[PDB]
């Protein structure tokens, strides 16, 4: 069953696990980068990184795809946008009015798939 | 509390976006660090990481709190530990058969606080 619990008190500034994203894209993404770490292959151009701020979260994304992740792209509450990055193959799917909270996945040579888990509101 | 969706195919090695985790220690948690970015402040020491390997997640987490975070230790379903790092103020509280999806907080000079999210078996 999936939840949190919050320990600890009132004090400081939000952060986040999820910090920062990158990809590397071509036709497909190659690859994803979180908070540095890669998952996927080698090929495609490497994105700018996105860096969250404190209290901003991914709250609408469209993701395209089909054996592979074709595309991503994604806004924050803050209405800060990042891509689409990646080929129009695929098809897509829209996560409206969430906060994502980890991105997990399949990668080879390629982004195979992606789990992603996030509050819906 | 929070749910999931899977995009893509079948193939690839999976992963986890949570894959190392340090911390500053000394009467508190000072900060801790996810996947190398650093969340709190400068005080305390710094632990040795703690990389997670193939198929290894944390099962079981012991967290003292009060105002702040005063210290942590966990397991993996491995069998591999972190910590105890902290003093032993606050008090107590533990999760037991879990597999920790992401740890989420608040920071300032210290870490005020976590917010973990788990499954719960
Ligand atoms: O993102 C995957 C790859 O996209 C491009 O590769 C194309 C290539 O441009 C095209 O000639 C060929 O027919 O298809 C591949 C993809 O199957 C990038 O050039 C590569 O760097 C990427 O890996
Ligand atoms: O998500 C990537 C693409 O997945 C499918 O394409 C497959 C195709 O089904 C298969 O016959 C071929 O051998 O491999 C390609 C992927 O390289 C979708 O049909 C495409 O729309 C997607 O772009
Ligand atoms: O992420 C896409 C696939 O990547 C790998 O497949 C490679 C394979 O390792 C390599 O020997 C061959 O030359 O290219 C393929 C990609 O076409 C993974 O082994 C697959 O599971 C992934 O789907
Ligand atoms: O983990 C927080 C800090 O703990 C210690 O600081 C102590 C200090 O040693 C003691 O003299 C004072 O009375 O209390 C503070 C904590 O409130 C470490 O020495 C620091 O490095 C840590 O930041
Ligand atoms: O988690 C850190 C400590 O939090 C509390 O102590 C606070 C106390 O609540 C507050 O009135 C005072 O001003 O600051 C102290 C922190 O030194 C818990 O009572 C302690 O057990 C915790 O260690
Ligand atoms: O993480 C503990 C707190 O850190 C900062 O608080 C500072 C404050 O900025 C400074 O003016 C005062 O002198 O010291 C405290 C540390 O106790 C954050 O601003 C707070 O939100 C945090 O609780
Ligand atoms: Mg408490
Ligand atoms: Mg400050």
């Amino acid at each position: 069953s999936l939840t949190h619990r919050k320990f600890g008190g009132s004090g400081g500034s939000p952060f986040s696990g999820l910090s920062s994203i990158a990809v590397r894209s071509g036709s497909y993404l190659d690859a994803i980068i979180i908070d540095g770490v890669h998952h996927g292959g080698s090929g495609g151009n490497l994105s700018p990184t996105f860096t969250f701020g404190s209290g901003e979260y991914i709250s609408n994304m469209t993701i395209r795809s089909g054996d592979y992740i074709d595309n991503i792209s994604f806004e924050t509450n803050m209405g800060r946008r990042f891509g689409p990055y990646g080929g129009s193959g695929g098809s897509a799917n829209t996560l409206s009015n969430v906060k994502v909270i980890q991105i997990n996945g399949s990668a080879g040579d390629y982004l195979d798939s992606l789990d992603i888990y996030y509050e819906q509101y």
